[PDB]
This record gives C-alpha cells, sequence and structure tokens, in this order.
C-alpha cells in the first residue's frame, strides 16, 4: 500500500519531469496503480486510519509524486472520486478562482503562503480505469484540485504560480473558495 515513504519530494527531478502518456487500453499495471492511489487518498481522509498510517489528508495525488512518470492523476474531493487517465483540459472559463488558504501538497515539505490562481471552470477529457472516454465539467474546488494535478504531469507544483512579490495580491474578477 502507498505511504508517505512512497510519496517522493521537492528537490526529486520526478517531479518537474513531463510524464509519459499512458497505453490505451489501460494496462493492468496502470490500473493497479490508479486503485492503489485511490485508495491513498480514502485511508488520508478517514480520521482512523490515517491516524493509524500517519498519512497528511489529501484530495489529490499524480503518478509522479510516487516516482512514476506518467499521465495518471486519482482525485477525492469532499463529490468527486475517480481515477483519470491520460486527462486533459479541452477548454475552461475565463473566470479564475483560488483557495482561500492557499494549497499544499504531499510532496512539500514547508509552508508556501500565497494565492494559487486557476481557471474556475473547466471541461476535462480522460480514460477511465475501462479505458472508457469521459468528458466532464468541474468548477470551484473539483476544478482546482483536478488542475493541481494535472499541473504535476506537466512538472508545475502549486508555489510556481505564488507572485513572489505579492502572495496574496488578488486580481479583478477572481473568486475566492472557503474552505
Ligand atoms: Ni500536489
Amino acid at each position: 500500500m502507498i505511504t508517505m515513504k512512497d510519496i517522493i519530494r521537492e528537490g526529486n527531478p520526478t517531479l518537474r519531469a513531463v510524464a509519459e502518456e499512458v497505453p490505451v487500453p489501460i494496462t493492468e499495471e496502470d490500473r493497479q496503480l490508479g486503485e492503489d492511489m485511490l485508495t491513498f487518498l480514502k485511508n488520508s481522509q478517514d480520521p482512523v486510519k490515517a491516524e493509524e498510517l500517519q498519512l497528511r489528508g489529501d484530495v489529490g495525488l499524480a503518478a509522479p509524486q510516487l516516482d512514476i512518470s506518467k499521465r495518471i492523476i486519482a482525485v477525492h474531493v469532499p463529490s468527486l472520486s475517480t481515477v483519470m487517465y491520460n486527462p486533459k483540459i479541452l477548454s475552461h472559463s475565463v473566470q479564475d478562482v483560488c483557495l482561500g488558504e492557499g494549497e499544499g501538497c504531499l510532496s512539500v515539505d514547508r509552508d508556501v503562503p500565497g494565492y494559487v490562481v486557476r481557471h474556475n471552470k473547466i471541461t476535462v477529457s480522460y480514460f477511465d480505469m475501462a479505458g472508457e472516454k469521459h468528458k466532464v465539467r468541474l468548477k470551484n474546488y473539483e476544478a482546482i484540485v483536478v488542475q493541481h494535478e494535472i499541473d504535476h504531469i506537466n512538472g508545475i507544483m502549486f508555489y510556481d504560480h505564488i507572485n513572489k512579490e505579492n502572495p496574496f495580491a488578488l486580481k479583478e474578477g477572481v473568486l475566492v473558495i472557503e474552505l
């Protein structure tokens, strides 16, 4: 099972590489990895299991974070729970949004304050565990989580988006989500 020890941290070059497209039909190994990734997210959000396994609560995970450079992401948002293979953002809203509390990441062992501005609405296409295609419209927190994970497969970390000069600057028109 996936543990914190399996999650690589900032400094490991794999986090900055562009993940490889995975085969379709989905291989049994990529299917198994996805299952284990979703299990990890669920375990991290169960108060008892999180304590037993000493896990940080997490709503999204990307294969690169396990040192597996593949375009596979898992999300479990407290409304959306699935594994996406070869996910792509087909379109997005003009309107942007950011989490009021900023963002974190299990691969980052320091607090990096500041707003991470992302698109409030996105249309994403992906293949599920069976290799069947899906086209979904996401918004708000779900959209934020998916963009955070897709960034991982493109070698991007959340703090790359923070305006170091003015970490809490809020443009015109940007929404704020307060969890
Ligand atoms: Ni992350």
